[PDB]
């Protein structure tokens, strides 16, 4: 049981100027190398106040890290701060004096006036892989560590081994709850005290996903517990609270896309079918000349994970960057206006964006891009002109001529609800709230007394 | 003098599983307020532990702000502690019990289980317009938000009147300053004595940047102060520590640009008449039949931000991410790796991958790419071959059918960099470590002209002696 407190100090973070990243990296790092963070603490360039707290996390944690204030300046009081609390006095050390003499040594005079019992520890920056410039300075089971986060983290990286405790090693499982918390809130505790100190049992919510509210976390020191505790929950838990979910979307969902069309199942004979159309599009023409209508659905939703995946696996080397093509006609939804931007930042998409009938935007497109002449289209069988349509179908003569791929075209509602479900692929939240169809504010309605329940 | 400590609850927080957003927010919004966070402090799902601090907090400060523990689980807490600092005991307030049964409720008791001495403070919800689920739970001078980070940034919206400062209006501002920490430590220790307790000042470097190594911050309650001490710093700085440097190397490069070329300098002209041939270039082929060489270097940077400012001039519709072709040295430095990595972050650019000869490369391309055939190039005048060159040059009959297009060929070295610099165009940091000419690793060396322990490459006077390094 080593344990560690960390003491940030900086003016900047209190006041809100810049942001703190120091805390989660030595926290995550500290927690791989075994060590149980049981404090932070946020403190102003003051020596007072900086004393008191080292004195305290000195007593009382085996670890100490302090993260910044040993620069020139006189803001920079980290040193004195620990010179006073352990009733030492600032001796320049002559190390650290010749290792500013090394250098230009330009009023550096301060960067080596340390405690008179401090010890240096001597690495190597990994990411030069030559010693750094300075030192780390130790006093007592204090460790100061300077405050520019790039030099934090690589300091870190490269003294390491001071804190690493080889008796521990945390092992930890993450698992997904559809459900609230207030509902498996006594499962939970009577897991706890089932397995005790055995492992710990936490629990999270996270918001923004279409498959889980709540995140349990387990952990322990073994491996073993993790599971036995996993089958206990399982069991308690009703069933199908648990999801197993992935983040596929930017990588897995090439080789997961391409594995459940290789499979041998319905849905499996459907994705194998768009992808052979999708493909086809991508031998006929080159992707600046490809674009994907998107209005936000699903259908479009489920288009554009398909082209994405076939894209990567046809053209890893080529940068092949996604178009798509976006019509608003009505005042967006809400919901909506989040999962455009969501998207367009997930996939890296270029929006063209006309306002109004689709037709009325193809001609703003075939305007801005000479090169476009196809476009990708969500159209399906249960939509009407559906004996009409063929894969590859011409655009009509009065609109501008692009010649439109339609590689759901044969995909049925059934159909495409479980390609977005088994996948994890995320769609319009309004989807899970009962709304059958995402039309215009006075277009939509909800049907059902989930909208992927639904049959038709 | 309205202080504030700030207590983060949660030990997903601690172990790493979770980075703290609240605080952040929580800091700012108070700043905005006219309050002073004196303190933020991280603690474990413990009773004992959250009850001291805040104790400690709530005699010492003015407001606590809790955020974490709060909820319907057995490891959530804060209710419990807080009743424990106090000497208070736990009961269900009425209007809590309403909420909850108002929904299904179903184990939300602990949610209305709060201290005797509670006191409810309701809001409505920002984003809805419509009242909160539940209100804001104070006790004494402590008041327990929710741990989620959206709703938390809600409800601080909602019922952030609870700690305005109507005394008291902070204002802050930020200089760059061209010079080592050390070099200003005295004067900035000088000038803090001169102004005592009626200005802050503090100072911390920033490592990425060409043109700046520190950021000086003064912050006060009235503006005067920052005016007097901008002064003062002014007057007692080495000349040219100051630099007026401004994050808008792509936003406003565009009109920046034009500006300079409109100018009647010699820089002037020589921006005037690259842009014509670009313009040129735009007129003959369309975006995606063109791509920009881009070796990382000093010439394909200027050739860039110059392509960049005409494409937003002409087509600011447009938003194609314009294309560039990069060529890997045989052993590529490392510092213009990522150089070249932040641009295409920068300029948002699409990256054409080839490795060895530029035939070579081509030749790949035009498979990868059938529709591109035309390539900007920043080459320049030195040696006969490029006296020869023309600006629309067509590559010779061996390689493959693409068009050149040279928009740099008359510009010299002064110009490049001063182009470079006086539109603070971010360039690749060897080149201010002594090189002058980046080429593979093993060809390169710092130039010994600019030896002295090495001087930038903008100050070598001579443009034939950046050829020999």
């Amino acid at each position: 049981s080593v344990t560690a407190g960390i003491i940030i100090v900086g003016d900047e973070i209190l006041k809100g100027h810049t942001q703190d990243t120091n805390t989660f990296f030595l926290c995550r790092t500290l927690r791989s190398l075994g060590v149980q963070v049981c404090r932070v603490s946020v403190v102003p360039d003051e020596v007072a106040t900086i004393a008191a707290e080292v004195t305290s996390f000195s007593n009382r944690f085996t670890h100490v890290l302090t993260a910044g204030g040993i620069g020139p300046t006189h803001d920079d009081v980290t040193f004195e701060a620990v010179a006073q609390a352990f009733g030492d006095e600032l001796k320049p050390h002559p190390k650290l004096e010749a290792a500013t003499k090394a250098l230009g040594g330009e009023g550096w005079e301060k960067l080596s006036l340390v405690p008179s019992s401090a010890r240096l520890h001597y690495g190597t920056d990994p990411c030069t892989g030559q010693p750094f410039r300075f030192p780390l300075v130790s006093v007592r089971n204090v460790y100061l560590f300077p405050g520019i986060p790039e030099l934090l983290r690589r300091v870190l990286e490269g003294m390491k081994g001071l804190f690493q405790n080889p008796a521990v090693q945390f092992h930890s499982k993450e698992l997904y709850v559809a459900a609230d918390e207030a509902s498996i809130a006594p499962i939970l505790a009577e897991a706890q005290a089932h397995f005790g100190r055995r492992l710990g049992l936490g629990s999270y919510p996270d918001w923004g996903s279409n498959y889980y509210q709540v995140k349990l976390t387990l952990d322990s020191e073994e491996e073993g517990p993790l599971e036995e505790c996993l089958a206990y929950l399982t069991a308690r838990l009703p069933q199908g609270s648990l999801v197993p979910y992935m983040p596929n979307a930017v990588e897995q969902a090439s080789e997961a896309v391409y594995k459940l069309a290789e499979s041998g199942s319905s849905l499996g004979k459907k994705v194998a079918g768009a992808l052979q159309t999708i493909e086809t599009s991508l031998a006929q023409y080159s992707l600046t000349q490809l674009c994907v209508g998107f209005n936000g659905g699903k259908d479009c939703t489920a288009l554009l994970h398909l082209f994405h995946a076939a894209v990567q696996r046809k053209l890893p080397d080529v940068p092949n960057p996604l178009q798509i093509l976006y019509i608003r006609s009505i005042s967006p939804f809400p919901e909506l206006e989040q999962f455009l931007q969501d998207t367009i930042k997930r996939y890296n998409l270029q929006m063209l964006e006309a306002e109004g009938s689709m037709k009325q935007a193809l001609g703003e497109l075939q305007a801005r891009h000479p090169q476009l002449e196809a476009v990708l289209m969500g159209t399906r069988r249960t939509d009407p002109y559906s004996c009409s349509l063929c894969p590859f179908s011409p655009t009509d003569p009065g609109w501008p001529a692009f010649m439109r791929i339609n590689p759901l075209l044969d995909w049925t509602y059934r159909d495409i609800w479980d390609f977005l479900r088994q996948l994890f692929v995320p769609y319009c939240i309004l989807y899970d709230r009962g709304y059958t169809s995402l039309g215009s504010r006075e277009n939509t309605v909800r049907n059902p007394a989930p909208a992927y329940l639904l049959e038709n």
